[PDB]
């Protein structure tokens, strides 16, 4: 959340899909959810951002 914009894992954007943790199982990246950028991404186990 390089300043709270999604699309933006760690302020630089990896390419729509990097899903926070994969709580699931793990976790993978940050994508933008349309909220932010910090892990937004991870709608497994009780993840999401």
């Amino acid at each position: 959340e390089c300043e709270s914009g999604p699309c933006c894992r760690n302020c630089k954007f990896l390419k729509e899909g990097t899903i926070c943790k994969r709580a699931r199982g793990d976790d993978m990246d940050d994508y933008c959810n349309g909220k932010t950028c910090d892990c937004p991404r991870n709608p497994h186990k009780g993840p999401a951002t």
